[PDB]
């Protein structure tokens, strides 16, 4: 339930966030998220990015004029199958203030559990489809840098370092 | 490529229908299926049950009113994932007299391939959930008598025999 | 009580009990002849308002309700029918669906008073159509067993929507 | 035939049998009225006129034969009878003899009419008496069998009277 | 003369029933297993199934409607001959609230005596075939569990087990 | 498939037919042997009373008003139970200008095949179990003046004698 | 006594007795008169009553039933015959059936008539007929006897029939 | 053959031979009537005539000759005879003496009629009475030898007068 | 091209007649037999009914009006098929003074041969029918007293047998016939 | 009840038809094969030429001027006797644009059933009994140019070939077999 984003070379961004057990009343934990996320302008976030190992996902497509039920939280999700056609788009995402280009499938087909602890099935595509991959892959230690261009990590790769600079001087 | 509708004890009903290859120009096959549904009266129609040992599935929730492209058409489906509700419907088969409840899940996750052979993710629901897999156990040698609850198997019985002695008559 | 029951409930299927004790819970029958009053309907058994109890009662006039028009038939048996059969058009409270069933036209019948004596009678009329359905809901036979292939068919759809509905009483999801 | 038979005839413990052919042989039916009509009785059966077949006639009101008031009943089956009883008397064309005998006062009743067509009735009253003694004449049953045993007694001489006046058979 | 009708663990059925003596005045041996039958609605029964182990064999194909001579009666049956093509059809029996597909010739040559004693000679075929076949199993020990296939063996095993348990009962 | 009607002492009616093979495009035959039946006036037949030791069997209950299908065909056949009562009848033969009484069992319990060689299972009773039961009997050699009575043998004893010396000119190269 | 016996029988081919006691049993020989007129038939012999006695009756003119143009014969024996012999189509009341037989055509007969007394008497024509073919069935000769191969063909069929119905009376299994 | 022959002579002692020839020798039944009228008498059989034949002819009725009310009888036998019998007077036209005479009264004949052909017959009365007179003349037998007791002793005399008429 | 009608017990009415050979010079054996049958009031005749051995039929159903050429003539007759419909009808024959019911098929398909000699095939339905298979029945030896009906047979045995002894007259120079 | 008229070289024209059970609630069937007969332009059809293996023939004389109750119906035909005296007259068949000369007598004795299963019993004699004789040989698998002359089917070869090769092209996604 953390004020804190995190950045990019803290080890915990990188570790296997745990299935969620227990489903009811820690809705707080996805306030807390979803605050973080809407004051930091973000449009997606996932627990590790909170420093929380729990497989929990959400984002707003309009967070920029925030709206309960634009929301979209998703418990515990898995990606049960995904399309042949895939898309070079562009990402962001909070733990970095870098920028650049991510080919991921264009489909998405998902299984995963609301916040009662209800499963649902869902084909997402669109912009949905592309934060999704985003957010679940935060949950298995996965960044978007791994998934980058060659060119595009060359071409961010000073930035890179600026924030592997700001972690090393920080310890206790 | 018929317009032999089959009947129950028939042993193609049992046979694993192959993978669809040529994917072009026998659209016809799929218009012979659609008419010997359309004739019979009924909500749904597999490959085999025109003796066509083949992965092929169509369907028209609205049947008394014909309408192309309210037609479901499904090359090669396969289910990726279901849901965990499922529902006792009442359901009948071209290929018995005969109709009784059987419990299958209501939504289910499906991919299959269209007419070009282009792949689908899809969220089958409801109504049109129930016919596809009705279908899709067709395709895989299993009939409905062998899902249907234990009353209805009972109640079914004699018809069922009825229509053993009827199909040997096919032998003299 | 005021509980008609929906098609799914599985009390509709069960073999409804013998009346026993023969006096003085007349509100019984009463709190039925209410809730088939009430709900604009001709028949009604117990199990349709859930009561596993052999009791059928009806009312060929009951747009206009009036007391001694009633029937009442506690125990019934049906011990003869006639070999002519007919089709007519039914419904019932349990069921927003509606079908032809094929039933004898005429029945000879024996049963039990709400005082606990015991009456022969030939049900001739819309009375032997109602009995053979009010009767075949004391042996959890529903109209829809003995519909046509047809109109069971016609009528798939609206009735699994039932059974939807009905599944909605576990849904607190 | 004008052949009223008497108690020893042996032809009234015979057991009749079911009418095949329906028509023609209302003359049957006509002549049990005439014998009926003709010895002041209210019911009569087909073994009384030395005719071995299931037919049974009556008029509650003889004392005026009206053929709008005459009953015939052909294949006559009791169906069920009444769990109340009576004790009411009773003579017989075959007997100048009278007295009490207990039946269940209403029956459920299924037969054939003259041209064999089936129905369905209740009978109670004074048709439910005298059906109950004439079905008993087909199947070989008398009334004093059923007879109160003080009434049985009371009624010896003249049962031996009539076994003496039939005896007049190989007595010539 | 029982209203005993056995259950599958029960060791009487699967004894070799014995060979009728004295053919006369047990003919409500014979109804009363009738009438078991007809009140459990079954379409036919053999004598150790009322735990009389004697061979008797009665039947009824529309037991659905009861009329007498429409009840076939069998005493000290033999199966001279029998069809070289055989049939599965499904079968069910009263002292298993189980059913299975069982395959078994189709026509059977009959031998057998009657109510009476006098010895006669019949072609059975059909579903008259198939319940003399399944009622002369009882007189042999055979069971109908005996010759189910695999499958239906394996998917009847609960229920065959909740037998077993019921029947503990009896010693508890 | 011929036209000859075999006579009493004839050494093929002695014989035991062999077992048919062969269950298709041989209707002449057995069509063949109707025909002779028919013109002889009979009532039934069986292929060695043609010259062909083959198990077949046919007859016509009803010959004197001939009709196809009415007509009863069996190939291969076999016993497989018999009545216990039996039935003492006349009986004729078209190998015997002769009638007498023979003692055969009212029902037989029966096996065989059809013009296709499907096998079947039949109850006989009456005269066709009369008539198959003679016909049956031929296939193994049995004619029925052996089931006959000392009466009725003696009685027909001077018939079968014209018959042997009949039989006697298919080699007549003297006047006997 | 009413008993026409009819082919199979064993009693028809016994050889009869001879009447002893020649008085006041002279109904049997009218119970033989009356079964004769109801069959309607030309003659009778007490072999065909059930009765193994030497009697034989007849009235050629029986479609117009006649006393004193019945002919009663206790007791007969052949004398003479003639050397000519006639070949007539016969009928005899144990059979439904018909044939020709060849019987000489005039006898010469001793006989005894109702009473005890013997007569001596010249039978002729058809008088003749039946007589020979009465008095045969008071030996076991039976008119199949006498018969053709080809008549005896003929109703080959016929007898069977009969056969079969008689093995049926006593035990119909 | 004319002259009716009287009782010694030798001839109504020997046994008169079956005729063969049924032939158009019905002469010899015509003289056998002719004699037999012109002595008045009811019967005569061909030994009467001196012919040894099995020929027996009479007429009940020779009263007034009718040639139909003639019987003829050639090879005759008894074949069967009443039990009862009866005494009559009877005569023969080889004596002039007539006594009673005990045979049955009914008998049961066979014959030959003129042309050879077989006849069955029930004579009873007065041709049962005549036949069995002159069949027994055809066997050498004569009506004397069945007399009573009584009337054979009571004629005896007769006799030898006849008996003496055939001497010289 | 015999002027003698025959009756019941003449033994050739059972003998069977022989096929026509020489198919001509003879139109008088069948006119004779149509002769006779005229004036022995009677719709056909076959050759035995007039002592003749040879398998000839001869008829008119209008003869109580003779025609010529509404003759009908039938020479080495064979029936091929026949009607599965049977009918009873009262018939007669020239042979005897009896008359009672036959059960024969309506409809009888037939083959035979012209008086030149030429075969012929034609179905004959109704009476030509009926008197065809009497007269077919004379060749082969069968008279419709073997087809009689038990009542019938019974009901004209008398005369039947009355028939026999008429016919025992041949030999009568005897008296142990009589009449 | 097809629409399928079939050609030479289909084997079913080979097959032996099976006897008709069923006579009612068919004559679809038989309107049908009258059907294609009338724009087949042509005089006679059997069931095994609408691909229905069943003894099944009818025809019409004057197809010029298509006339109910000129139609003939044949069902379960036998031939029960034939003419001597035979015939050749030209013959054709649907299943052929090909004709010839085909011996045949004149005149046969037949029997078969209606539409509702009446044995009946006729002679047919002339065209008709030129149809009835090649329509029955299609039910018994027997094709005209079984009984064509020695020049005729000679002189017709091309033809015959031609069609083997045209039915060549049924499983024909082989060019080869471009005709
Ligand atoms: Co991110
Ligand atoms: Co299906
Ligand atoms: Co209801
Ligand atoms: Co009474
Ligand atoms: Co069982
Ligand atoms: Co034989
Ligand atoms: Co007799
Ligand atoms: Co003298
Ligand atoms: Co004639
Ligand atoms: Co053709």
């Amino acid at each position: 339930d953390e004020i804190k984003i995190v950045k990019y070379p803290d080890p915990i961004l990188r570790r296997r966030s745990e299935v969620t057990n227990f489903d009811d009343n820690l809705k707080r934990v996805v306030r807390k998220m979803f605050d973080i996320m809407y004051e930091s302008k973000g449009i997606g976030l996932s627990a590790p990015q909170v420093n929380i190992s729990k497989r929990i996902i959400v984002w707003n497509a309009l967070y920029e004029k925030r709206k309960e039920e634009n929301e979209r939280i998703f418990i515990n999700p898995s990606i049960v199958e995904q399309s042949l056609v895939k898309l070079k788009l562009i990402e962001g995402c909070l733990s970095f203030g870098i920028e650049g280009k991510v080919e991921r499938p264009s489909i998405v087909s998902i299984s995963y559990y609301d916040i009662n602890g209800y499963k649902h099935l869902k084909i997402l595509k669109g912009i949905h489809s592309r934060i999704f991959q985003h957010e679940f892959d935060h949950l298995n230690g996965t960044l978007f840098i791994d998934k980058m261009t060659q060119v595009d990590k060359k071409k961010v790769r000073p930035k890179l370092n600026e924030l592997i600079r700001d972690y090393k001087a920080t310890h206790s």
